[PDB]
């Protein structure tokens, strides 16, 4: 009767029932149990070419916390990151005792602007604790400059929360990265299991450390010898994870289809000619359809107009982090571009089961 | 063949499959979904006489973190707690930016000694940020004096991680407490579902706030207005929790029976006469069987002796927190009793399915 923003569809119980019965037989239910290891092994084989290492975590927000806590420089104070990201990103930083320092984004790709970033690193020197870029909207943010940062001794944790399963040229996003990449398996993201996350790194020793950190910093004596907490993923989450890997081809194909319908219908209804624009990026996997509305149109009015037509759009990210109550006083560079994107950005609905006619009803409402 | 220390048995899949069908039909998988709400309502009615409020969390460690972060006095530096606790407790404080300050325990009930705690509150004054007692080994640590601290403006968050389901005179442990109580649903704890936890308070508004904190500090506009992170429990975890509520009488009966057998066999084999002693408490629900070995016996000799008889005991908590690498340099009162109890404490196996003949094996081995 209406078009909601979110309609999650995780794999149904029949797809992971075998695994539930293995769990019941084994009487191991969490703490890096066999199903969790099998899930990690499957991911390393199917996505990461058996190079590097992964660990599951209970959610991507805990993964950011763990990665930042492990990798931050001891004497640093700031986590250099975009304001144009989900609040989880600066929150993970603050829980690690760091202050966010917001960096402006490019107007076209919506990633942190590397020119500004480099300049800020040069200026802050030892005050830089860590650099936390966001691979905006599950897209192909090239990591070449970030890999260079790691090699110069500036640690990098990439927030790719919504980008798991993003492939380009047959390579999975993040492959062989020196730093850490965090992905989310939240039910609302494309690889959605309910609650869950993953960390990848080419650095196997670092992944081994995060595994400890996720288990109270325990050594092999179950003695706490390093910072830690609990971010263990249960066997039950790993079970849905594994079943999701096996239906993933279908899901990726669904999203890709709906994405192409959006691009076609937008173009065919001449919305691009009216000044709507898509993100500039090589490759993306879409949680929703992000688009800039025309310069002369206020994005909150789009939301309101669509809401009259029974369609729920949203405004990721407006307010951006620097404009939100909690983060409004943290330092930043000039953020003119962020501010502009935050006035224009719209988030259009996209979920499994969406038909071409639904996309068309949305695209036509945009235009009228 | 070998008697292992832990042998978790969560309710089997058939017991929550209906709920899994509900989840699949609803397409709501997390973020305080209807099954999670049902679970919490079932707890409020079933355990807390519909007075106060609860929230699920992804695990008790994160619940501790949320609770301390909300309730800590903003000018304070220290979290006053026992050393004789699981490392999750001081780790939770350290993540909130506090230093643990360790307080000695009573030699008999093994709780934080209130006399020593009071003197220390009086000495530290504004430097006290929070008090975090542990209801050692799932027992009935009376909360009258802690309620008193709350009334005086000293915040208390009680770590009762292993004590969910603990009843005494028909009242659930923590009922009507003004502060917060954290409980765990880890698979190894008596009310075990995999990964999970719960927070109870008589203070409903505080619980509402914790809810927001565990969803990124979001208000109804999904804007971040307070410190927060992700500690949301999935619908799937709630599904198992609900099923665990229906079988809880069975689980509790099984554990009480095994405890009773332990007590009878220990007395009948003369072990009490030989200097072995149990916790002085009115009521306990048991994850394992804690016992002090005789003064002249080293508890770790008891471990190595049971070990070569195919029985895995452990030593919770030896080393105590103050003795573990990460926490050695935090301040404390004199800890003479904690040290003594950490030289004598032994953790004997107890799990669902343990037979009377298995307890007898064990108790007989203690007797030599
Ligand atoms: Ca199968
Ligand atoms: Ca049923
Ligand atoms: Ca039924």
């Amino acid at each position: 009767e209406n078009i909601p923003f979110l309609r999650a569809s995780t794999v149904p119980v029949i797809e992971y029932l075998d695994e539930l019965k293995e769990i019941d037989a084994s009487h191991i239910y969490t703490n890096y149990g066999p199903i969790n290891q099998r899930f990690e092994q499957t991911i390393m084989s199917g996505f990461f070419q058996n190079r590097g290492a992964v660990t599951t975590v209970a959610n991507a927000t805990l993964g950011l916390m763990a990665a930042i806590q492990l990798k931050k420089r001891k004497k640093g104070k700031y986590a250099l990151m975009p304001s144009f990201t989900f609040p989880a990103t600066p929150l993970a930083a603050i829980w690690c005792g760091l202050e966010p320092y917001f960096i402006d984004i490019s107007i076209d790709d919506w990633y942190m602007d590397k020119t500004v970033l480099w300049d800020k690193i040069e200026e802050l020197k030892e005050e830089v604790a860590i650099v936390v870029p966001y691979a905006t909207f599950g897209s192909w943010m090239n990591l070449e400059e970030y890999e260079e940062l790691e090699k110069k001794g500036v640690p990098v944790v990439v927030d790719a929360a919504p980008g798991f399963g993003l492939m380009n040229g047959g390579m999975h996003y993040g492959q062989d990265f020196s730093g850490m990449i965090i992905y989310s398996f939240h039910a609302t993201k494309p690889f959605g299991i309910g609650e869950g996350g993953l960390i990848y790194s080419k650095n196997e020793e670092d992944i081994q450390r995060i595994k400890r950190m996720g288990n109270f910093g325990f050594d092999t004596n179950r003695e706490c010898t390093m910072m830690g907490f609990n971010c263990k993923m249960s066997e039950y989450a790993a079970a849905i994870g594994i079943a999701t890997m096996k239906k993933w081809d279908d899901k990726l194909k669904e999203r890709t289809r709906i994405s192409e319908w959006y691009k076609q219908l937008l173009q065919s209804n001449g919305l691009m000619k009216k000044g709507w624009q898509l993100q500039k990026t090589e490759a993306v996997i879409q949680q929703f359809m992000p688009i800039l509305c025309p310069e002369e149109v206020r994005n909150k009015q789009v939301i309101e107009d669509l809401k009259k037509q029974k369609i729920e759009a949203r405004l990721y990210f407006s307010p951006s982090c620097h404009q939100q109550v909690l983060f409004r006083n943290y330092k930043s560079t000039d953020l003119t571009r962020t501010n502009k994107i935050a006035k224009r950005i719209v988030s259009l609905p996209l979920w499994e089961g969406m038909t071409k006619e639904i996309v068309e009803q949305i695209v036509i409402c945009l235009g009228q």
